[PDB]
């Protein structure tokens, strides 16, 4: 599964509702802290809307459970993710990803 850890404290009151446009920022860690991914890089937000299964399931299931203004660190299972085939010269195969997301805003 996915297991959130606060960071940084949200408002504790906005969650994301299926269908509603989430805006983040985040850094995707391998197992041994290696950064693979990042739109802080990018300075650019990145954006997704709830359940429409355009991120990998811990990310669906993982920031729902965060509140608008909260920064996690979400460590998420293989079958969360990118499974056993993984993403070739990308993510290798059964690998666990750590990701530090911060919601922004709901649109
Ligand atoms: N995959």
């Amino acid at each position: 599964g996915v297991q959130v850890e606060t960071i940084s404290p949200g408002d504790g009151r906005t969650f994301p509702k299926r269908g509603q446009t989430c805006v983040v920022h985040y850094t995707g860690m391998l197992e041994d802290g290696k950064k693979f991914d990042s739109s802080r890089d990018r300075n650019k937000p990145f954006k997704f809307m709830l359940g429409k299964q355009e991120v990998i399931r811990g990310w669906e299931e993982g920031v729902a459970q965060m509140s608008v203004g909260q920064r996690a660190k979400l460590t998420i299972s293989p079958d969360y993710a990118y499974g056993a085939t993984g993403h070739p010269g990308i993510i290798p195969p059964h690998a666990t990803l750590v990701f530090d997301v911060e919601l922004l805003k709901l649109e």
